[PDB]
Parts: structure tokens; C-alpha cells; sequence
């Protein structure tokens, strides 16, 4: 892909984070803590899952960023509407305002409804995410495999400002503590 030139500097919004997440001082890394992280509750926080939004809101243009997923067993990545539900149980789907992919139990799937099997020969250590607001496109790239395409959502109906979306996943297994990291430009 030739999307690198639309690179944007993403930072995490502490106020949206699940109360168990630990966001680095530079707001570029997030991981699951082993307990509640001693923050007050607010209507922005994802309550049920280890999720957080980027601070940046996008309503036009072309945007690109990269995320490091090294050694994780489970995660969700992509973009979502600024108005997505924060409290209770929900599925990741375009109908709910999410355009995401994930790793879970040694398989990769796109967050369609129902979910779509992805075909990845080289397990990615870094993921590229490209958003074309006007075209209604969200694309995912395997940086580890020379930028190969993973998945394209097309004909997207964003229906509002978009925010970068992250889920570090649970760590029931003891093998998923590693952070998500926003990679340098
Ligand atoms: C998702 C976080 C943590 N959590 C858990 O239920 C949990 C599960 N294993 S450890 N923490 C809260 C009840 C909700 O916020």
C-alpha cells in the first residue's frame, strides 16, 4: 500500500478507558492492569471490556496509523463512531458503529455481523489502519508481511465523527498481558 503519507499521530483518551487499563505517560501505550486503576467512574468509560478510544475525532479526509500487537493472544482494533454505547454488553459490528478486526483463540476475524474469517499466512506484529472518510472505506494491512491487505470494509455508513478504537483483551490465560502500542511515524 501507498497510504503511509496520510500518517496521523494518535494518542489515547484516558477518560474513555475501562477502569482497569494503564495508559503510558506519552498516551501511546495501553495494557490491562491486574486490578482497578483507582480512577473515578464517568459516562465515557467502557464498563464491560478492556477498551479505550483515541482522542482524535475524524469527520473528513484520509488517515493512517500503525499499532504494535507483539506477543498478544487477543485484541480488537479499528475505528468506531464517537456515539457508540459505552455500558453493558454489545457486539462489534457496523450496525453498532464499529469497523474492527480481531485476534481470538488463534484465529483472525473481521467484525462484520456475522463475523468474517481472515486469511493471514504471517501472524502480524504490527497492523496498519487506513480510513477514507469520503469513500466510506476502512482497510487493515499486515506491516510484518510487507503491508499485505488483511481486510477492507467498503460502503461504510460512518454516520458521525470517528475515533480510533482499541481493545487490549482479557488476560485469563496469563499470556495476554502485553500492551497495544501506537508505532512511531
Ligand atoms: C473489564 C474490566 C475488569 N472487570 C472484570 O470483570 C474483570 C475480569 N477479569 S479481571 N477484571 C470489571 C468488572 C469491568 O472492567
Amino acid at each position: 500500500h501507498h497510504h503511509h503519507h496520510h500518517m496521523v499521530h494518535i494518542t489515547l483518551d484516558r477518560n474513555t478507558a475501562n477502569s482497569w487499563l494503564i495508559i503510558s505517560k506519552d498516551r501511546r501505550q495501553v495494557r490491562m492492569g491486574d486490578t482497578h486503576q483507582n480512577v473515578s467512574d464517568n459516562k465515557e468509560r467502557f464498563s464491560n471490556y478492556p477498551m479505550v478510544l483515541g482522542a482524535q475525532r475524524f469527520s473528513s479526509g484520509k488517515m493512517y496509523w500503525e499499532v504494535d500487537v507483539t506477543q498478544k493472544e487477543a485484541w480488537d482494533l479499528g475505528v468506531c463512531r464517537d456515539s457508540v454505547q459505552r455500558k453493558g454488553q454489545f457486539s462489534l459490528s457496523p450496525e453498532n458503529g464499529f469497523w474492527t478486526i480481531w485476534l481470538w483463540q488463534d484465529s483472525y476475524e473481521a467484525g462484520t455481523s456475522p463475523q468474517t474469517t481472515l486469511h493471514i499466512q504471517v501472524p502480524p506484529c504490527q497492523i496498519g489502519i487506513f480510513v477514507d472518510y469520503e469513500a466510506g472505506v476502512v482497510s487493515f494491512y499486515n506491516i510484518t508481511d510487507h503491508g499485505s491487505l488483511i481486510y477492507t470494509f467498503s460502503e461504510c455508513v460512518f454516520a458521525g465523527p470517528l475515533r480510533p478504537f482499541f481493545n487490549v483483551g482479557f488476560n485469563y490465560s496469563g499470556g495476554n498481558a502485553a500492551p497495544l502500542k501506537l508505532c512511531p511515524l
